[PDB]
């Protein structure tokens, strides 16, 4: 995780 996160 914490690719580009919006979810």
């Amino acid at each position: 995780f914490e690719l580009d996160k919006d979810f």
